[PDB]
């Protein structure tokens, strides 16, 4: 497109919408607030010359509520509210999270948790490493360690996970390995959660079983253990630890009682893989509560990139669900439904998220046709009640480029989704997932916008 092209369209005026968008590219990266009226209108624009504030920018967008927009980093967390002017304005209170793998709500608390090491049972080992000299080292089990923002009360906390032994991710599934939650769904009071089995960590690995020395290695598994720290970034790998699952060919869901994730469950199911989206280092949630009381369980199949044939799956990207109104101790699988996730041309389905809007209606974020090598931006709608087979999006550009990271779902069912294409400015479309149309809407006079919400004023 061109700058001058949106000057035929009206200046919208502030109003309950808030957008975060991004100036420039690079240095000149200059992040701002948006506020707006309306964002279906295709005649209006937001312009961050006449109204905006300044922030310093997010890893993630999340809102609170129709309160509060809290910006996640991996520290400098912040939230900001919208003032009687319609205006975003930043809380006098931060906040310091640790790193995280996943998120989630619970209540009023915005919960961030991952798998990392814990303090109590130490045990040292000694081994001979790839060079021949003697090696002694302490290794700890693998915890959970949840953090939490009080963004009612406006606190922090970063929990006790690492001392206490109830929230231990070894040996979580019954094999050994140690898992990783992917997404945090409420369901009254219980967190459902997607165990992704991160194979055996360096503590399991010296774990005895029943006089077997590494007994938690699996026969014929010995040489996939990693002998030295190896890799760089978020894929690397220490010393007697071996990297991803064993049992590729299952799906674990969790069940926690309560925010502490003390008590728990877990429930199995064989006829999808591990259910969570990774792009580097996040676990991108696939359980989702829908209106039907069911939480579906999405899976990509994401360990048929692995390079032995042990670490891979054979069944192919599909959701099952669970009915979520039982008994605690009747929680499993609901055995008579199954999807396999396709693609409109017939070809399995490879995804990175997947959000839920309403009713039988969710909205997933798929590659193009290079698989998990390319890049996912095909946004397709798939149906409870369907076949599995993905539906396309009328409405939406070809020369998709950027989306925002977290969509808005109305208060009837429609997605907000800001799409930016590769000529033109990032412009919000209102997706009906029932007729799967798309309809062009508030045009951001930007360079990306990263989320887009509603709030009210206080």
């Amino acid at each position: 497109a061109t700058p001058t092209e949106v000057s035929n369209l009206t200046e919208v005026s502030k109003g309950n919408y808030v957008i975060a968008a991004t100036v420039g590219t690079g240095n000149n990266e200059t992040n701002v607030l948006l506020t707006a009226d309306r964002l279906d209108d295709p005649n209006y624009k937001v312009t961050p010359t006449v109204q905006g504030t300044q922030n310093d920018g997010a890893t993630y967008w999340v809102f609170y509520n129709q309160r509060s927009l809290f910006a996640l980093n991996y520290n400098q967390t912040a939230s900001y509210s919208l003032n009687p002017a319609f205006e975003m304005t930043k809380d006098p209170r931060t906040y310091k999270l640790s790193r995280f793998t996943t998120y989630g709500f619970y209540n009023d608390y915005i919960m961030t948790t991952s798998s990392g090491s814990g303090t109590i049972d130490a045990q040292s080992y000694t081994y001979t490493d790839k060079s021949g000299q003697s090696l002694t080292e302490t290794y700890y089990p693998r915890h959970f360690l949840p953090a939490y923002i009080d963004a009612r009360n406006q606190t922090a906390k970063d929990g006790t996970g690492a001392g206490d032994i109830r929230l231990r991710a070894e040996n979580f599934l019954g094999n050994g390995e140690y898992v990783t939650l992917a997404g945090l769904e409420q369901v009254g009071n219980y967190l459902y959660s997607a165990a992704v089995p991160m194979g055996l960590s360096q503590w399991g690995y010296i774990q005895t079983v029943d006089g077997r020395e590494h007994g938690y290695v699996r026969e014929g598994y010995e040489d996939l253990v990693k002998t030295e720290s190896g890799g760089s970034g978020s894929g690397s790998y220490k010393a007697n630890e071996l990297q991803w699952t064993q049992y590729p060919d299952e799906c674990w869901v969790a069940i926690f009682k309560d925010e502490t994730l003390t008590e728990h469950k877990v429930i199995k199911s064989d006829r999808i893989s591990y259910a969570c989206g990774r792009n580097r280092s996040q676990y991108y949630q696939m359980v989702w509560q829908a209106d039907d009381g069911y939480l579906y369980v999405f899976s990509p199949s994401y360990a048929k990139t692995m390079s032995d044939a042990r670490q891979q799956t054979r069944l192919p990207a599909g959701v099952v669900r669970i009915d979520t109104r039982a008994s605690w101790e009747a929680l499993d699988f609901d055995p008579s439904y199954y999807q396999a996730l396709k693609n409109p041309d017939g070809s399995e389905a490879a995804f990175l998220r997947s959000w839920y809007t309403s009713g039988n209606y969710f909205l997933l974020l798929a590659y193009d046709a290079q698989g998990f090598k390319g890049t996912a931006n095909r946004l397709l709608i798939f149906d409870t009640q369907g076949d599995g087979t993905l539906r396309e999006v009328s409405g939406l550009p070809t020369d998709i480029s950027a989306l925002s990271n977290t969509p808005y779902i109305d208060d009837e069912g429609h997605a907000y989704v800001v799409v930016s294409t590769s000529t033109g400015y990032p412009t919000v479309y209102k997706i009906d997932p029932a007729a799967a149309t798309a309809s062009k809407g508030l045009t951001i006079v930007a360079t990306s916008v990263a989320g887009v919400g509603k709030l009210q004023a206080n």
